[PDB]
RNA sequence: AUGGAGAGUUUGAUCCUGGCUCAGGAUGAACGCUGGCGGCGUGCCUAAUACAUGCAAGUCGAGCGAACGGACGAGAAG
C-alpha cells in the first residue's frame, strides 16, 4: 500500500508548567486499485505519529467502485460541514482535485475526475467527505441486482 | 461525459462561522528596466478644448454666349 502524509500539525495540552505539545499526522493508504484508507496517529515524535497513523488507515480500507480509472456516477461526499463534489471524467483528463481530495483519489486508483471541494478545507473532514462520496458510489452491476434487471434493462 | 484543484490568517490547542489576502485570465494601458528581426493587427480612452499652414468636392465645351490662342496658310519687299 502507497501512503500520503496529507498535513502533520503540532497540537497543544495546556498544563501548569505550560504547554505540552504532541504532533498529529493525518495520512491516506492504498493500493492504487479500488482500496483506499485514511487514519490519524498523534505522537511525540512526527515520525511515530506517522507511523501510527498508517496503521489506523490499513485498518479501514474502503472499496471504491471504478470504471475504467473514473467514477461510476456523480456524487457529492459530506461530512460534517466537508463536501466534495465528484463528477467522473473522460480519459486523460487527469485528477481535478485539490489538496485532501487529490491524495484519497489518487490512491484509490482513480485517475480521471471533476472535482470541487464546496465546504471546509479543513483537512480531515475534507478526507471524510470524500470517503463517504466514494462509500455513496454504487455500481450498474449492484444496482441491477438490487432492482431485479439486467444492466442493459437498467440502460433501457 | 471533454468540463469544475486550492492556500494563508481569529486559538494555548480545537471544530465551526466569518471577513480579509493570494495563486489564473484579460487590456486601445501607463510606468520601470531592457531591447535583434519579420508577418499581421492596434495606436487621444483625458479638453464635443482652442486651432497657425497645406490638402479633404468637383465635373461637364457632345447644354450656352463670349474671350484667348491663334496653326495650316493667306498679301507688300524693309
Amino acid at each position: 500500500f502507497e501512503e500520503r502524509v496529507v498535513t502533520i500539525n503540532r497540537v497543544a495540552k495546556v498544563v501548569k508548567g505550560g504547554r505540552r505539545f504532541r504532533f498529529t499526522a493525518l495520512v491516506v493508504v492504498g493500493d492504487k486499485n479500488g482500496r483506499v484508507g485514511f487514519g490519524t496517529g498523534k505522537a511525540q515524535e512526527v515520525p511515530e505519529a506517522i507511523k501510527k497513523a498508517v496503521e489506523a488507515a490499513k485498518k479501514d480500507l474502503v472499496v471504491v467502485p471504478r470504471v475504467e480509472g473514473t467514477t461510476p456516477h456523480t456524487i457529492t461526499g459530506r461530512y460534517g460541514s466537508g463536501s466534495v463534489f465528484m463528477k467522473p471524467a473522460a480519459p486523460g483528463t487527469g485528477v481535478i482535485a485539490g489538496g485532501p481530495v487529490r491524495a484519497v483519489l489518487e490512491l484509490a486508483g482513480i485517475t480521471d475526475i471533476l472535482s470541487k471541494s464546496l465546504g471546509s478545507n479543513t483537512p480531515i473532514n475534507m478526507v471524510r467527505a470524500t470517503i463517504d462520496g466514494l462509500q455513496n458510489l454504487k455500481n450498474a452491476e449492484d444496482v441491477a441486482k438490487l432492482r431485479g434487471k439486467t444492466v442493459e434493462e437498467l440502460y433501457n
